[PDB]
């Protein structure tokens, strides 16, 4: 019948110059017949060692023993813990992790892929993207403020398969809250657009990937200014507490409005759909709840005529989570990738981008071969958060 | 891949006094490596001989060749089939039973419970719900304008276990379209509920079940006029093609609305919840796009602190369906149920209710033995549709 | 007094290129007192052959042994079929030729044309409308993505005296629902804007008529691109299933949108004006629910300062039935045109565009004689739909 | 085709007690082919000698030598007399009693009654209501605040076969404006249906006949006075040109709101369904633009779940396009009936009530054989209005 | 300016029966210069064990070796650690604490007690409440299903002085979400209201304790039952995760709903303002963001014409913070209480309750003489949250 059983946490730092942040939560299940699940979480609102006791007080109380095909029981649980029964996101990225380990053992158990076990081969292929990273002659402290630069990875990206391509240029996100950009930050991005849109002509989307540094005024202002290039989407343009003034943002400007690595749970997902807030959704399945929260959401944004684009700042693991939500769903639009030689070899090349590219797995389950000795051979050793928000404001 | 291949048809009529209808539209499926499913249409618009050219089209044209894992991409093929992509009631009528077919299958393929490949054993449980039928004693003309004898019924299931009666008091729906109530539908409405709420006290809740029959200005004279006697659903106060007006009348009137059983896809409950016009959703899983689709609706409603009340006026494979659902979501209401010798027969009671509840079925599939051979010998000789609404005006 | 008493079906392949689809769904009545009258049905869900069962219940159940006079009775049975009284797109499609006949039979009875029983003639002369077809010296193939020989075509179009034409570059339409388009799909879309445009001057207004191939994002992005060359309506900038995500596009970009052609009954109309989903209204009398029905929308329509523009992609019966529509109401905006020898051939000729404009007909009915020998000697053999979505992806 | 050629306008005034007002303003049409059609001008701005010269003006202008075929072209002109194009009540008053000869006109050259030429039979017997008029032994003064007396007469009217009785103790209304009820309003309205609803019980519905008389505030406070009571619609609560507030009444009341009798044309009835301002439209058809406008109004009113009753304070020529309209119409609700003596002569006993319901006519036209003599014979010697607004105060 | 430096934190488990719950996270903060300040954390998604780990975080990443008079800045801080910036139940709970210690420390270094410091006096006895626990003589299990006996715990809390009362027979909450209520929930709440009412009279306000049980159907049936004996406030009538949903319950009944335990930081108190969820907010402080947050919150509620009823089940030491916020804001409405023995020897009697109320501390800081040893010789040795969900679900 299949209890889950044993629960271990490995956190893993990926090497400089560490694309995907400064560490990933790893977490592996074993049911009492054996069978093995790799997942991946989500969180550092603390750091590592008190996510591990977030973890394990998750696991050990709602999770083990169960039958890992109970996935709503599991979730209804998590959700409700202490009595809550609200977005906690530090355990939602606790279960989150957990719960796609669940669904590795199921598509294991069952001897499927995990996409054939929630709707079937919807997609042969899936369209990716990836930001614009340094190229290897490029000085990699300029690289961040050069439209110059920025354009010559755009151009390799696009000889690569890539058909579309993100990229951040309004400046530094602070601890304060929504600043209003300086000049310079316009100017830099409208400098970015030119010269990124000009190298790639049609070939490419541009993705700006905003990261919620401004307020709705701000946001409106930067939005307009890039406008005339046409990009696919204006990505986090408001911090994510104020959903009814992000979409006084996707109103005031004509680029379509993306959002959701922030967001945890259909609840919090709901209201973004409801009022307009975004057109595209932007789930980190790490944190958002698992596979199947992110199929109920998915299955939201189709009545909202709304497509799904799954976040990754993070491990091959949650990728490969997101890869498999990616196959099964209609109204998918693109998955974020991070192809570093650190993200291959953590799964031995078992899942990657071909030509911008990628196809949905056969192997059983995610279709992983973690190397757990590779994760283990290299530890966080950090104080820092796997991501941190300046203490600095916005330099005027 | 296991593929369909075989696609049989077989309307059953059921033996007199017909609780349930006139016919019951069945559809067998078989793969090429000879597993076998069962799955129940659900359309009247036009009669079974057109509605077995609609499903053999539907089959041959989008399932056919098929893996039964692609349940995402048969919907879509069928929904958007001859460039439509919207709500086609009777298409979706002829998708929604082989969709369930193919879960069966699934079910036997993976030998496990349908619930268990979608989401799991949520409920151990599930709460049923019957109409009220004459009892053997009574006279089955009278019956139906007779609070005295209603109340009989109303104890009689309540000695049975049920927690929960629906009965519809309040004249016959014509094809006319929503008509004022004659002041005596609204008495004996009344007098129907005096009756069956003083005979149950607390043991039941009185869902109070509206074939539409009313405008808005009548279903709200209606509904103010039964609340004192505290029903738990209104259902279907008009007819099922005025949404907005359906929320009119939720806001005017105290009680809960229920509607769904003459809605297809979650492109129409979508609007309901949205609006308003109803807090509880009654999907008939034969007729909104199968087990799949109603899982996407109760996801859906699950953000509008919504529940599921699965309808059920046909037979036992369709119940069989709405009982895996049932079992597999958090926001379960309660089953509709249908209790005649020829629904147990049909699949030699592998499915029970007892003592007012339905027990999560163990056996894999839909977890029936479905009796072909029976249903073969009850061949439709009839002229009507399931249903009918009559020509005369309501009678003042 | 006269009783409708005979129907034949009849469907008919026109020669290629096929302007017009696969096939034309013929209808024919006869009365008991020997009057014929003819019409045509739009649907396309399922095949010809599972239609001919559908129609022959429509008619069979509602309308034959009925005085032709109650349009509004065979409606509400038709409409009602069932207990339904729901858009049913499949069983309306039926009905709507059938009603159309119905008119055809009162024209030759009453001895006026049809207009002439629907409220006169408030337009002595209809403003037509066509797509851009290959003109005889284009690559067959290379024309549909070729602004240059569309400008060849739009040329030829205003010397003929066509003061309007239809063109979609934007892209295949998918049963996967609404995408993103590709960039390339904006250039080019922008390129025949700017090369037809330039072609016409003054001369001639642009209609995008596009197919719900997006989403609402990737409609709008679409839509402020084209902006610029100042077309008179944006088609169906996304699938017909989301009334509020339409009137979001509708918001959004200084384009009108039009839409309605996979849309039935005014219950789908009403949401659609109120909403401000579209300013201009496209049915297709043989799905809508026929001219009566048809005359019901065009009246909404004038309270909300808007036009029709009946839809036209199919044979010389529906488009009659248009043009009476249309000389009938004061809110017409154009008719679409489908100018074939075929077309001309099984009307014998009966109405014709002349310089862009069609002349209200003075024959009785339709004013058509139907060339039933040609239909009958040109069969539909085919396995395919009228209309199809395509199953390969939009490409990227 | 037959062309409209004469005009003869005809005022007469019924007999004491004048029920049904202080004259009727018929009108006489001729064809140059010699066929006679009447209608009725509802107007009382301005009396019968302006009303002459308005209708003379109104006929001259836009009708005269024009085909009567054409009544979307005529209505179009008289609506965009001398650059309007908005709803004049004085001028549509005068084209609407036109409009209804036309219709007599044409159904005399088609040889069928109206109904059969604008939808059919939708009806076979329409439902009618009368006001409470004083029983022969009541003191005609004391009767009209008398609940013991009303009783009398609306038992009265259930033996003649009534279903439906309307009657307003509610007081005056004046020039003044909404005011608010004295509480003697309120008490006296409350003992009215007290003593109504007791006598008939179950067998008739009780229809609320208010006159606009009061604010916002004043209406709510009556209406729930009375709601305990149940009456079946709660007309014109307050005055006509405030849609937003009978709107809010609506909301704030649990009583149907009826209202129309002083609107004109789709332009004023949109809104008030848009808006909810009314569940029940009565259009008084010698003024809301005729029995074409009617039924475009009817028509929208049946996506709003609404119905429509025909208002009548005038004479049978009215009633008759009244009870045309309603035949062709599936939401119809109920037709107001004036049963006297003059009614009845002045068409010659042609259309009747027959315990409680109207029979769909079977005489070409109107069905009516008018008796110009006996009208001719009637003068018009008073100066007052049809009906007046008190100069007076509410009494407190 | 002193620097925050250690942090201690201690777990303690109030003795049977254990009114307060299971166990209290205690922090204590000591400065560079050696001031003790201490607080209360409230959060239970995961264990005291994990918590620790979780405060221990945030104390040492965000607050420590900060000047303690800097709120906003540590706040912002915390809100936003790892990239987040919107609200984390968990992580703001462990902050909330070490805030309310901050106030202590600043308090005693300020020598004034905290509502000096932040608004000043503006009350000078805060009014009491209570829940209805069991009196010596009740059998501790049958008083919470007996009416008879609450009005009896009722009857001494007015005696002892207490205006207001609270209780909850409404049902189990269970981790499944919203339910039905059972007819016997409801009419067990309305034997509650009755026997409650009639037995304090007005000498005491109704506080209906509900814990977000239902279904919004569910709540707008119980608060229609309830509302005759007329209740204070509705609290929680649903669960904290759909404000849209919740104002749509306070727009159903008439009694005044209240919310808000489970929320955290201004920017979910926001919307429940901004939709009309509710009109009494009841933040837990030591959940919320502190006694800052809850500052700006009770001004939000101010523009709201809205009050602030602070949560308590919890230590004395949040209620002391509790306390300090109501006596320095306009729009308090009363302060939950709960008196046993152990909160007033945790804190030695320092703070109380009198005839009903509490009068404004005098002591510097908090107020408060904490227990350190008391607190450390009550370890929690079970494993149970603070409080828990059950996993069954309603019975019926």
């Amino acid at each position: 019948s299949m209890k889950l059983q044993d629960l271990e946490v490995i956190v893993t730092a990926p090497p400089a110059p560490g694309w995907g942040g400064r560490y990933w939560i790893l977490v592996k299940l074993t049911t009492d017949t054996g069978i093995v699940g790799w997942g991946e979480c989500y969180a550092a609102s603390v750091g590592p060692q008190a996510m591990r006791a977030v973890i394990e007080d998750v696991f050990a109380r709602h999770m083990q023993g169960e039958n890992p095909e109970n996935i709503e029981l599991m979730y209804r649980r998590a959700y409700s813990s202490g009595f809550t029964q609200r977005p906690d996101l530090t355990v939602m990225g606790a279960f989150s992790g957990l719960e796609i380990a669940c669904w590795d053992i199921l598509g294991k158990d069952r001897d499927r892929p995990v996409y054939a076990l929630i709707g079937g081969r919807m997609n042969e292929r899936v369209r990716g993207y990836t930001y614009l990273y340094p190229l290897p002659h490029h000085d990699m402290t300029a690289f961040w403020t050069s439209p110059e630069m920025a354009a010559e990875s755009a151009l390799d990206c696009v000889a690569r398969g890539y058909t579309a391509i993100k990229f951040d240029p309004a400046g530094p996100y602070t601890m304060r809250g929504g600043h209003m950009p300086a000049m310079t930050d316009i100017s830099q991005s409208v400098a970015f657009c030119k010269a990124i849109r000009a190298a790639v002509g049609d070939k490419a989307d541009l993705l700006f990937g905003t990261h919620g540094q401004f307020t709705t005024a701000g946001a409106i202002r930067l939005g307009n200014a890039i406008a005339p290039y046409s990009p696919l989407w204006y990505e986090e343009p408001i911090p994510p507490d104020a959903v009814e003034q992000m979409a006084a943002v996707a109103r005031a400007v004509p680029i379509p409005v993306a959002t959701g690595e922030r967001l945890t749970t259909k609840a919090e997902f709901a209201p973004v759909l409801r009022s307009g807030a975004a057109a595209i959704l932007q789930p980190a399945l790490g944190r958002v709840g698992g596979i199947w929260e992110a199929k109920k959401i998915a299955a939201m944004a189709e009545v909202y005529n709304a497509q799904i684009a799954p976040h990754l700042y993070a491990g091959p693991v949650e990728w490969a989570a997101n890869i498999h939500l990616a196959a099964s769903i209609p109204n998918i639009l693109m998955c974020e990738c991070i192809e570093t030689p650190f993200h291959d070899q953590l799964i031995k090349s078992t899942i990657k981008v071909e030509d911008g590219f990628i196809t949905a797995p056969t192997a059983a389950g995610l279709g992983l071969e973690v190397d757990e000795a590779l994760a283990r051979a290299h530890p966080y050793t950090g104080n820092g958060l796997h991501l941190e928000m300046q203490e600095a404001p916005c330099d005027y």
